[PDB]
């Protein structure tokens, strides 16, 4: 039968090109936690599929003047892609236009600051200017503060939007270079910063979880995957697979 | 004006409960709860009234293996007895295959309820010895996770709760909680049960950490167009930061 297209991003641990002196060529390239998660899903569920990198680089928010979605939400909407297979946040706006199974791993957004500081929480963040504060642009994070009734978070997000050309990124990677080498702190998922805390001894999380949310895979709307990959998660999830599965991309030397 | 939706539950504190008055209470007014305040948040959004009625055999729900027959809430949205089941109902696998749920509005695990001051620290060293005994509530998920568990420790924990079922699979999270208190007996918990139990008995702990990760989600019958708008609102109850107030609401009191 046809192979499914699966759109997805680069984003470690998630999904990763592999690292190899010779050239590697179509889905071995890739590997990730969510690498494993599609190809357990493929032998569960009993299909092929070809991996493709969203082209723009995004994973999908609403231009609130034209109306267009961008990013891996706006291939499935256009149904360019049968399947997004990544660190994709279930929100409402996207579940209004997609569909997503339900969650693979559950998170919330955080911060991610250097260690050593008064700094507990978005509130000491909202209250001054000095040290600086962003997002991913066109994610969920950016999303979730734009979009905010909460006092704190209406105001980091009047922060964030005035001072958008710097403080908005493109990638977590980005994000992260920023808190390395500025005085800034980073609005980031947690499951995310876990995994650079670990790797970077001078960074920690700030505060708990602002929000919850899950990531869960994406498919166009009425997509009859939807519920199948439900099924073959939860599943998953029972027997210990992902637990294994995170143990494996998130494991590491750690810090003193 | 359209049907009232019937609305399938349970008694478990802090999740529904009938109010304490001394009048009498009538209908829906003799509720209350997280998952009460829920329905009536769903009731609003979504622009449906309602009747809550508790689940005739007080089950949550489990397939019988010799007959394939199921009980409790889940047999209520399969037999189209209810429109919906509001209550702290696991999703799970089992249950997905046969009746359809929302995405979740609280994320837990099972863990273990003990008294307080024992070397005992997890799953396995309980599994490894007879002289504590331990359970859970039958025909509940975690009963049900054992069951069919194929990891070492938990199907050798549930031979033992199977051959001494009749004493340590209990009816309710509240008789497993007296049997914690008066027996040598360690119970089979939902954390988010275990947070509510243990911040007001100071002599009981969680023992170990999580063993598994599900959602609580809102049933309903398989195919129900409820599902996915229930869904909807959920994320934007969430969003709007509105579920965490509920959570400290009923969650608020410590040791
Ligand atoms: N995982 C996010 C991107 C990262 C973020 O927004 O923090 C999303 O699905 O949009
Ligand atoms: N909440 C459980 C019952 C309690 C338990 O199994 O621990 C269920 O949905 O079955
Ligand atoms: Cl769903
Ligand atoms: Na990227
Ligand atoms: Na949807
Ligand atoms: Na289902």
């Amino acid at each position: 039968n046809r192979s499914l297209i699966v759109t997805t991003i680069l984003e470690e641990p998630y999904v990763l090109f592999k690292k190899s002196d010779k050239p590697l060529y179509g889905n071995d390239r890739f590997e990730g936690y969510c690498i494993d998660l599609l190809r357990e899903l493929s032998t569960h569920l009993g299909f092929t599929y070809e991996i493709r990198l969203v082209e723009d680089g995004k994973y999908g928010a609403q231009d609130d003047v034209n109306g267009q979605w961008n990013g891996m939400v706006r291939e499935l909407i256009d149904h360019k892609a049968d399947l997004a297979v990544a660190p994709l946040a279930i929100t409402y706006v996207r579940e209004e236009v997609i569909d997503f199974s339900k969650p693979f791993m559950t998170l919330g957004i955080s911060i991610l600051y250097r260690k050593g500081t008064p700094i507990d929480s978005a509130d000491d963040l909202a209250k001054q200017t000095k040290i600086e504060y962003g997002a991913v642009e066109d994610g969920a994070t950016m999303t979730f503060f734009k979009k905010s009734k909460i006092s704190t978070y209406d105001k980091m997000w009047a922060f964030m939007s005035s001072r958008r050309q710097s403080v908005l990124v493109k990638s977590n990677e980005e994000g992260i270079q920023r808190v390395l080498t500025s005085d800034y702190a980073f609005l980031m998922e947690s499951t995310t910063i876990e995994f650079v805390t670990q790797r970077n001894c001078n960074l920690t999380q700030i505060g708990g979880l602002i929000d919850s949310k899950g990531y869960g895979v994406g498919t166009p709307m009425g997509s009859p995957y939807r519920d199948k990959i439900t099924l073959a998660i939860l599943k998953l999830q029972e027997e210990g697979k992902l637990h294994m599965m995170k143990e494996k991309w998130w494991r590491g030397n750690g810090c003193p």
